């Protein structure tokens, strides 16, 4: 624009003439009282007159970014904001000096400025610091956008000045992460860092990112899951262990997808999938009690109700309860393909029985579960790491969390046999060489490990992303992310 | 080996006979009223006659890998080890019954087993369980090793079983990284997660690691820094900000680095790096109270005394300390060459005043600073985002700890002066075009945020895994990371 160009050249006029008045325009250190919070809370109950008599008692010093600013005679005022929010300031020429005023109207909107002063009140009853001291800390060569949808993405800075709905979001969003180390540490699980590069990436079916190690010239993978290195460690006899780290997976462009998130995964020693469940159950309901001040929760205005005891639902009475069909009784792969034409599932003809279940809950059922629900008994087709229910071996002792009609966290009682284990990544092999490319690699490594003893155990991957979405009413992934991937 | 080979079908007949007996050799959950040290806590107290009066109180159930065995008869004793150490168990016929005696005899060195029982005392006065009840939780089909340096570090999980001093490192590590997250907490910054994967890779002079997105058809770089994200949330208003995380480095091969580490970054708006200096000697000193009892901690025989005040030295100083070369008395690039060619000092043609500044010090200084040391003034030409002196503009406001003669962490007074640090990404183009391959990209979105307004920040960089191996006197970095890179 002609417009901005213009300012941006006032903005450099301002920038030289604040180095030929002798100043760093760039600012040094500078000490602070308070924020403007703090005044709030400390002189907001006194009024204009109580104010006045001390003046002595409410000497202040506070700094932010210039937000609004009036007058141009020899009293001025300005809203100053800083990270708890905005205070008004009022600059008179006869309290801070002839030197510091010049400063004061070099001032332009989006400057930094430090101001020490006392505290009064205005006619209107506004709290406001009447400066005796006026710092230009920091001249902003750019002006700030008012009144583009994906700016406050691209430029998150921008976003955190303008909307303070989001500020909280990533408060809350820390706050979420920090309760669940707490609950975790106090239940006497370690928290471990495991390599994000792997030689193989196992754990989940998801496309890696390919990377390449030049000094060694070997192939790396950025990790899909934590899953397989944490294993190791209960292997090793450490029994409660879990990691919150990023997971990478490369695969197609949507906005409810980021290509980098947020995993935890945890394993607990002389547990089941049960014990998982009344786990993920208690730590959710805790941190959103202990975050939120309830577990009942508004998103997208309605009440989740997290503060009741959560469903427990068989993924094939899901189904039979959506569709009429009852999967216990179908008997073959033709079956199942026959039932699957008939009610209109999209499927491949590679597709299985378990693959075809699946695939008539995530089309028919899974938007439907909006309160939180345990879908259980996943078919072990689907379910590569997880042990196999002993009274029906067609499905594996695992569930997924389902909460506002999305997953938000998958689970099983682990594979611990290393037979069956490699007898399971050899099948996934089949599926690999005949067109899915999301599927389990040999990982040999894995399996010795297992040959050494794991005891019975159970395993726990939440989303952290989707939980903060929840918890915050955040509709779309890129609102709990401070930079979201953005296309070019 | 072949003895190696007929143990594993010896292990393999002995769970097909676990499957012929009726039960799960991969087991189930198992309930557990304690660990050994809880055990050794409540019970070693009280002598072999007084437990046997308290046997109706003493009932316990335990578990953990079979490490020792004896007694081919109907009583047999074996160590059971579990997180917090070993305890014995004792098993008889009479005891546990047939059925479960049968389960004791087919036990073998490495399976995962339970035990509930009674406390008691042998002859020698060991505390021991007087199993009740007997389970077999895991078959373990391949033996422990005996008695390959470099096993620990590819199998780690044998490590951990092996070796409590390496177990009690990966604890420490944890509380190290706790502390820190809570002294950082407590002090009002805010964590925060920024993108891992970059549209360019800056914050560092390094290599980074390449990868392509497959649906975008778009080349993403992995982090060699956290620095400029952190930056944008400082001139978004969030004041202060940390971020521990993993970065990645595509540098050469060593044994003293790993292709991927974990940083720390922390920014705090209204300070300078003497305010930093200040918050790193304070953290660090109060980390090491708070895990190990005293901030005197001993590494390779030596007492490192991080609990006295911290050395403050000048670069320049530091140099001519030890090589007799004050560098504020050299006038130009021609004469640094010259002395650098007189004192042996390895350097590049290319290399400018600065450059050969840093090689001096990095060369005859460095390794000899093994007492916690602040070395400040960095000249300008290796400090690409760090601020000028203003009273001497050859050197920045920057600072490197070193202790133990390595670098710790890294901090200075941030350029919040986007003209001037458009001015330093131009120059590092130059040295990039020239020979440089590890030289900063130019962001245009970062000085674009630049322009906004960044208030005065002052910025600390602190490698988390170094600082592990300090405080947990561990001589590298592969005994600090549970699964470090090893090549094939
Ligand atoms: N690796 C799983 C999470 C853990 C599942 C239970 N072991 C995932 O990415 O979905
Ligand atoms: N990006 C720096 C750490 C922060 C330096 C101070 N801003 C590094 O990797 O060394």
């Amino acid at each position: 624009s002609e417009e901005m160009n213009d300012q941006m050249l006032v903005r450099r006029q301002k920038l030289q003439e604040l180095y030929d008045l002798g100043i760093d325009p760039f600012g040094s250190k500078f000490d602070r009282s308070g924020l403007s919070s703090d005044l709030k809370e400390e002189w907001d109950q006194y009024s204009k007159e109580e104010l006045v008599e001390k003046e002595a008692d409410s000497h202040v010093a506070i700094a932010g970014r210039l937000m609004t600013k009036r007058g141009k005679g020899k009293a001025g005022f300005a809203h100053v904001q800083d990270l708890a929010g905005q205070i008004q300031i009022y600059v008179r020429k006869d309290q801070v000096g002839d030197d510091e005023f010049d400063l004061w109207k070099n001032a332009d909107l989006g400057d930094i400025v430090g101001v020490e002063g006392v505290m009064f009140k205005t006619n209107t009853g506004e709290l406001s610091v009447k400066a005796k001291k006026f710092t230009l800390l920091t001249k902003s060569l750019r002006p700030l956008p008012d009144k583009d949808i994906e700016q406050r993405y691209r430029q998150r800075y921008l976003d955190l000045i303008t909307n303070e709905d989001s500020t909280r979001t990533f408060i809350n969003r820390s706050k979420i992460i920090q309760e669940m180390r707490n609950y975790l540490n106090n239940k006497g699980f370690l928290e471990v860092e495991t390599p994000m590069m792997h030689q193989i990436a196992g754990g989940a079916a998801a496309r890696p990112f390919v990377t390449h190690h030049n000094a060694l010239d070997a192939t790396l993978y950025m990790r899909i899951a934590i899953e397989l290195h944490l294993k190791r460690l209960i292997v090793g006899g450490l029994e409660k262990v879990y990691e919150i780290g990023r997971v990478f997976r490369n695969e197609g462009v949507s906005t409810r997808h980021n290509p980098e998130f947020t995993m935890i995964e945890l394993y607990e020693a002389y547990a089941d999938y049960h014990d998982i469940m009344d786990l993920t159950e208690s730590m959710v309901r805790h941190i959103a009690n202990e975050v939120l001040g309830s577990a009942k929760v508004q998103y997208n205005g309605e009440t989740i109700d997290l503060e009741s005891a959560w469903t427990r639902l068989h993924i094939v009475d899901a189904v039979k309860e959506a569709t009429g069909v009852d999967f216990y009784e179908v008997k073959s792969d033709e079956e199942a393909k026959a039932l699957a034409k008939e009610h209109g599932i999209e499927i491949k003809d590679t597709m299985k029985y378990g693959h075809i279940l699946n695939e008539f809950f995530e089309q028919k059922v899974e938007e439907t579960l909006i309160q939180p629900t345990f879908i259980y008994g996943h078919p072990t087709e689907i379910s590569p790491l997880a042990k196999k229910n002993p009274e029906d071996p067609r499905f594996t002792d695992r569930f997924e969390l389902f909460i506002v009609g999305r997953e938000h966290a998958n689970a099983f009682t682990e594979l611990n046999d290393p037979i069956d284990q490699k007898g399971r990544f050899e099948a996934q092999l089949v599926e690999k060489a005949q067109g899915n490319d999301e599927a389990h690699e040999m990982d040999e490594d894995y399996i010795e490990a297992l040959e050494y003893g794991m005891p019975p155990t159970g395993g726990l991957g939440i989303g952290i992303d989707r939980l903060v979405m929840l918890l915050t009413d955040s509709p779309s992934i890129r609102d709990v992310l401070l930079f979201p991937y953005m296309r070019q």
